[PDB]
């Protein structure tokens, strides 16, 4: 290099253009520490002309304003870090601008059918000057969009302020290799002033795909040549590759992205993997997710499902790492330290609120707790909040902790979407295709059991199957509640989900009070609120309601019948003593009623009165429209039925017995829970 | 109450370090800064100066200089730490720890540990400080990112830690002595199950050992099996005895001020505890022990053997789920061949798959053999069930074990009678025939109970019309294996049948009188 003092036609201040000696001069020039000089850079000039620890003054060469280039953090780096600059803004709540150099898959297609590249001149560069904004254009369902709506809703867990937005400069066809991308770097980030007319704080590096043909090395100093430009500029710079569904273009995209990331350090990121995930979760996603309009087959431009997939990949490497929790079945989400994964907007006032935990007691369940989160309202709530599922075949189930002061037939409700992005428009020219999709994303969706219980509660709600990859679940509470309690979550699988309790035989102490459950677990393992709920074990518990009730059936075989004043119990919920009771009373008859913390007083009795000792099966289902659960019951002979049971009492709790009798007694039974979607019907006439 | 942007963590580095005798009066081996929750009011730039300030203070004074994040519970602060702990830490070049997500795991495992991880003792609630068992948590999350990450095994249900390598996992401790003992290969044979091993791993101590072990569970819901592969010379009635827990850490004081609540939380932590099958059934034996559920995280496992043994061998472990772990045999109607001297398994897997010792133990499936106790005895229910009965001189094999020739019979004499008896290598010698003479192709089924006080099963037998029953036949022989048919009579036979076992904790009673 030659120092600046030395080179011909060069004057030394911040007022005179440097620009045309500098490059007129063939060498490398340095510029030492603490040394400023004006040299208006065009977007062609390489940057890396410039050596040592001093600083250029750039104007805008479409605003009247001036930029300072940093050649010490072009030559040395910036140190900065996009998940640094990205979790910097949340903390400090500054505004966060992400820009990004890319071609066709990050342009938008196909993140919706209407998708459109931002505006060109004639040369094939970005226009400039410029108000355009591709994410509320022909880009607006762009992987980075989706990226950005994860972001947001991160964000909204503290505030409504929108400091996470994009400045997606890319376009269908153009190339790294072209210098394109180096060159509208300025036209797209300093020649757009809705863009800020300046360099972003995070700028993300996008293309790859579009060259395959050129040289890894010609590949690997165009990357160097970029990084090192927008280094000099100020920016957090990360590398990513979007796409894997190229066998050549992997191997190409390790070897260029991959290896440049690691030797400047700077963070790459992949969202390949959670595309093929999502891509490839059955027989059919295949078409939903590469399949376009015209019916032809393209896995380098994915459908709207797939820019969903990849911006969900990019938000569980910035945000989603710490933000979003990773789960398998078996976990739950309680809770404790909420604010890190729930949101709390009233509605209509907007207000994002704030966790509180307050100390409950006063009803068994609560007394489990000691502790719940809420906020104070006054209003209708939204309360939404994110997982990664690291499995396919994941289920998620609902714990309301305590129902307050909430009244039967509010429209509670929970909805689950999966992949997660900003929704498709139901309008337009593609209103039949986008709601569609968005139907398609919808796997889970209807009324909570606090809707159909009401308050003084605590209640769950059986949900069922979620995606691999990011869920997004949002929850309702309606009638301008004061508190508004956040929910638990817990997750199982849809291959292991029920109550299953195999055939068993065991005898029973006499004058008992009090029903007990067939099976226990230690207190420890499950104190019997939420824990084993559906679990699918002989320990497991039933919930008080699906979202899609009246699919499901509760079965119960007692084949060698039961001795007088001997019950089985269904729904027993030892920590509140209420239960269904099911049997034979003294006078040898059948009967069913609610142990309502004391001997039912609200008894069906059916049947002769020689019901001992002869088997029966009780079969138990669930109204879509009142929550309540119905039992029908059936002695083995025949001659005994009745349906004329239903509670919306005894709605959840364990398999017992029951033994008041003054003797002894052997129960031989066995009981299963089957879930169920789509309802089904279950009547019959005497005919 | 200290802060490292007041310059406390700096300055007290040498009056902790050097100013201490106990701690040797100089800079440390391992220096670790764990500071960052009290400074949040402080710039990003203010706190990376003071993080840059210390670490070349102990860089200078010969420390190896770690980084750690001990708690994720506060939104902001999650957000702080990872803009200066963690970015200072790849900037540095040195090691980055964070115990948070263990802490989480562990604390939010259901609805009500949230009670015993962050109410304190006044009845308020903090996630800032947690109580004992997150305390425990982070701990053990430092040891898995530190040493563990090598000498502890990360498992999920399916994984078996075998007899293979085992001085990487496990210790041998005597007592009195206090000796820690040498793993040593030895080969054996002369039984079945051995000829299957090759090779076992064990100590030669001639005293009581405390073998310890850890194992890293990566999910909630799993479960663990022992089993004792050659109990040598051992004499029942020996006090041999396992233990869970899980989180670990340095036991509290079960005395003093907390006394009952420290002893409260110890037993909290304690998961898993009882007597081994070894200690039911004595020596020179190959014995399986059903245990229960571990906890997301590291568990800690301590293995008693007690009336000094010459020989003590190393047990295997296998790892299952609480969702699935039995036997699970559906209804099946299936022919055998006549003229058999040798009970057969209704369900076989390939050997490669299942050799018949351990592997299969209480899987949960169609293949799945039982095991010979429980750590919770008395607490289980195997069910037989054989809706349209069984032809003369035909039956049913339960806990059969290919390997040695042993299990129990059930089914219809040649007489017509109802039988059940310990097929042991032979035809059985202690036969208990019950009910009338015609009981060829009539329904029973049959219980089977075990004893917490003898290890032994129990059986009961009840056909289906109630005519016939009997509880009279107990075995502490034929205690494990799996349902297998037996047709020596002369012709070729159908056999319907169907079994489940149970798994419970605990213990229930299964007895009526005649009235
Ligand atoms: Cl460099
Ligand atoms: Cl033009
Ligand atoms: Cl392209
Ligand atoms: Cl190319
Ligand atoms: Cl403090
Ligand atoms: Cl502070």
């Amino acid at each position: 290099s030659t120092s600046v003092y030395d080179v011909p036609g060069i004057v030394v201040n911040t007022t005179t253009d440097n620009r045309a000696a500098a490059y007129a001069f063939p060498g490398k020039i340095f510029i030492p520490n603490g040394v400023t000089i004006r040299c208006n850079l065009l977007p062609d000039d390489d940057v890396r002309k410039f050596v040592g620890e001093g600083k250029l003054i750039v104007k805008n060469q479409w605003y009247a304003k001036d930029h300072t280039f940093d050649i010490a953090a072009s030559m040395n780096g910036n140190n900065k870090t996009v998940n640094d600059e990205i979790y910097c803004a949340f903390r400090d709540q500054t505004f966060c601008r992400i820009g990004i150099i890319g071609d066709s898959i990050t342009d938008g297609a196909w993140g919706k059918q209407d998708w459109s590249s931002p505006p060109t001149n004639s040369d094939g560069d970005l226009d400039a000057p410029s108000t355009y904004n591709h994410s509320l254009s022909g880009g607006s369902h762009s992987w980075t969009e989706h990226w950005m709506n994860g972001l947001l809703l991160t964000q909204s867990r503290r505030s409504g302020e929108t400091i996470y937005q994009s400045a997606n400069c890319s376009v269908s066809g153009k190339k790294l290799s072209d210098g394109w991308g180096y060159r509208n770097f300025d036209r797209g980030f300093f020649g757009n002033t809705r863009y800020g007319a300046e360099a972003p704080r995070v700028c993300i590096l996008a293309m790859g795909w579009n060259d395959s043909s050129a040289s890894i090395a010609t590949y690997r100093d165009q990357i160097d040549k970029f990084v090192r430009k927008a280094w000099g500029y100020g920016c957090a710079v990360g590398i990513v590759t979007v796409n894997d569904n190229d066998s050549v273009r992997m191997a190409f995209e390790l070897s260029t992205k991959k290896y440049m990331a690691d030797k400047l350090g700077v963070e790459y990121f992949n969202l390949g993997p959670n595309l093929t995930s999502a891509s490839s979760r059955n027989e059919q996603t295949g078409y939903y997710y590469y399949v376009k309009k015209d019916g032809t087959w393209d896995t380098t431009h994915p459908q709207e499902l797939g820019q969903m997939a990849m911006g969900n990949a990019m938000y569980m490497q910035t945000l989603g790492n710490k933000y979003c929790r990773r789960v398998r079945p078996g976990d739950m989400l309680t809770q404790a330290a909420v604010e890190n994964y729930w949101d709390c907007v009233g509605y209509p006032s907007g207000t994002h609120y704030a966790p509180q935990y307050v100390p409950v007691s006063g009803a068994p369940a609560l007394n489990v707790f000691r502790f719940l989160s809420k906020c104070v309202t006054n209003e209708n709530v939204t309360m939404t909040t994110m997982v990664w599922c690291e499995e396919e075949g994941m289920t998620v189930s609902l714990l309301e902790p305590w129902t307050n002061a909430a009244v039967v037939g509010q429209s509670h409700n929970i909805r689950v979407e999966s992949p997660v992005g900003k929704a498709l428009f139901e309008s337009g020219e593609y209103q039949e295709r986008n709601t569609q999709i968005n139907a398609y994303r919808t796997v889970l969706n209807g009324k909570t059991a606090m809707s159909y219980f009401g308050g003084g509660k605590t209640l769950t709600t059986y949900m069922g199957r979620l995606r691999k990859g990011l869920n997004f679940i949002r929850y309702i509470i309606d009638g301008s509640p004061t508190d508004a309690y956040f929910p638990m979550l817990k997750f199982g699988s849809y291959k292991t989900d029920g109550v299953k309790l195999p055939m068993v035989r065991l005898s029973k102490e006499p004058n008992m009070t009090r029903p007990a459950p067939v099976m226990k677990q230690s207190n420890a393992n499950d104190y019997g609120v939420f824990g084993e709920v559906l679990s699918g074990t002989q320990f497991s518990k039933t919930a008080d309601s699906h979202l899609y009730n009246g699919a499901s059936v509760g079965y119960l075989a007692v084949p060698r019948g039961l001795k007088k004043n001997t019950y089985i119990a269904l729904n027993y919920n030892p920590l509140t003593n209420v239960g269904v009771l099911v049997g034979v009373n003294a006078a040898g008859n059948m009967c069913i009623g609610t142990f309502n913390n004391a001997n039912p007083t609200d008894w069906v009795v059916f049947g002769d009165t020689t019901r001992e000792d002869k088997g029966f099966k009780v079969w138990e289902y669930t109204s879509s429209s009142t929550g309540a659960h119905t039992f029908t019951v059936e002695s083995d002979d025949g001659t005994a039925t009745t349906s004329a049971f239903s509670t919306t009492v005894a709605t959840s709790g364990y398999v017992g017995l029951y033994n008041p009798s003054a003797s002894s007694q052997l129960f031989t039974l066995e009981y299963s829970m089957t879930i169920g979607n789509v309802g089904l019907e279950h009547h019959h006439h005497h005919h």
